[PDB]
């Protein structure tokens, strides 16, 4: 009965989030600071970014640099101005799916910040820390694949956006969407290692060149190879296709790269999710 059309142009939502707890963990809440600086210097609103994570980090009495979060040695905080829309036991499924759906009748705890879109609406999900069809929350229950694949054909169905792209590092990643995801649903899903590969973890002590004041390694090696990549250059002349093709070729020794999904939405800019920070407009993507 409702109408799929609206006077807005299009407002980028996204939904990041750490499925991880404990400050062993560093790698994932950097994962999710380092992509929400990304965002903020590409003109997304705090307002239309969800943060889940579970904040035991920058403050940790482990933290070397407390305040602090960096996602590679020498690299900048991360941590500056990242919301904190659902901290602690509140990073559960419940919250997770309801934040998707953009159901605030159905969160428990936390900011109440949902995915209220718009059908011209673009949305971006990434999430950070996973098993042969299921991926963490920082404590049980977990996030079975048919149950996030329920909600992103629930969230499908009501027709508020036009395309989403959703980025996933864990083991087993693959397994979230592999004979799941619908093709028609609009929702395109990139994973850091297929249904049946391990993913890795890097910038751990151990190389000589690691800063000893860390004991905990910075980053996911799938994770820090695009997000590293989103930072080098102008987000608009950069399909999601071309980051595909380039990440599945740096990381192809430790994992394999996979797409889910809607194929075709690769087609679009990543600027078309993430915007673009207005200092890399001189340096085009070849
Ligand atoms: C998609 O959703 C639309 C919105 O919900 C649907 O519109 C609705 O259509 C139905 C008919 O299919 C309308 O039903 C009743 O309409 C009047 C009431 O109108 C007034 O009150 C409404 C609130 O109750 C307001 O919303 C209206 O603006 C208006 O002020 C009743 O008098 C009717 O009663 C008659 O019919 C019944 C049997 O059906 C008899 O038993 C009664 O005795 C009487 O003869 C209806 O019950 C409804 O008003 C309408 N809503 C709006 C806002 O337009 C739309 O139908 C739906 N599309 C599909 C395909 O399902
Ligand atoms: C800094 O990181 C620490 C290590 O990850 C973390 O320690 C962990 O703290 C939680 C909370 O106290 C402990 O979990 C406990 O949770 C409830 C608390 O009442 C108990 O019922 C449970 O039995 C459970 O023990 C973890 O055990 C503890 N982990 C370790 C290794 O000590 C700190 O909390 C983090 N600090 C900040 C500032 O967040
Ligand atoms: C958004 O989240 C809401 C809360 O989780 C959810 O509302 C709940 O909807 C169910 C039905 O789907 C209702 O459950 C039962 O309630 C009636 C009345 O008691 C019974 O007769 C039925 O058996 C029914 O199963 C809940 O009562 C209802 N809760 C509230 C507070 O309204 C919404 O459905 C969610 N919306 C979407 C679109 O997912
Ligand atoms: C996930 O990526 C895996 C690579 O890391 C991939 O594993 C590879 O799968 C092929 C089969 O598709 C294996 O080859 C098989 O067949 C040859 C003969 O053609 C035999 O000699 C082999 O022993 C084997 O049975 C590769 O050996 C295998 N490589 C590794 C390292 O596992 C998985 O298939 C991918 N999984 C999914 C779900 O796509
Ligand atoms: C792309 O790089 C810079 C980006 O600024 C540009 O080069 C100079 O930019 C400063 C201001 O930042 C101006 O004062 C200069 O006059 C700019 N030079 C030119 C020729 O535009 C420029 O837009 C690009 N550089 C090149 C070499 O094309």
């Amino acid at each position: 009965n409702s109408t799929n059309d609206d006077d807005s142009i299009g407002t980028r939502w996204a939904v990041l989030i750490a499925g991880s707890k404990g400050y062993h963990n560093y790698r994932h809440q950097a994962d999710v600071c380092h992509m929400y600086q990304i965002l903020r210097k590409g003109g997304v609103k705090d307002e239309n970014i969800i943060v889940f994570m579970y904040d035991d980090i920058a403050y940790n009495e482990s933290n070397p640099f407390p305040g602090i979060i960096i996602n590679k040695p020498g690299g900048e905080n991360v941590y500056k101005g990242v919301p904190k829309d659902y901290t602690g036991e509140d990073i559960n499924n419940v919250n997770f799916l309801a934040a998707i759906l953009g159901n605030k009748s159905a969160i428990i705890g936390g900011s109440g910040k949902v995915l209220d879109t718009s059908p011209n609406d673009h949305i971006f999900i990434y999430y950070a820390x996973g098993a042969p069809g299921k991926i963490g929350m920082p404590s049980k229950p977990y996030l079975y694949a048919d149950d996030l694949v329920d909600t992103l054909k629930q969230k499908a169905a009501t027709g508020t956006y036009k395309s989403m792209v959703f980025y996933v590092e864990a083991a087993n990643a693959g397994s979230m969407f592999e004979g799941l995801l619908p093709e028609g649903t609009n929702i395109y899903a990139m994973a850091a290692s297929n249904s049946t590969e391990g993913s890795w973890i890097t910038y751990c002590p151990g190389t000589p060149d690691f800063p000893p004041e860390f004991d905990v390694c910075l980053g996911d090696l799938w994770s820090i190879t695009f997000l590293e990549d989103c930072d080098a250059h102008n987000l608009r002349t950069e399909t999601v296709h071309q980051q595909f093709e380039l990440v599945k070729k740096k990381i192809a020794y430790a994992s394999t790269v996979s797409q889910y999904g809607d194929i075709p939405i690769s087609k679009d800019s990543l600027s078309v999710y993430m915007g673009t920070d207005p200092a890399n407009d001189n340096r085009t993507f070849v």
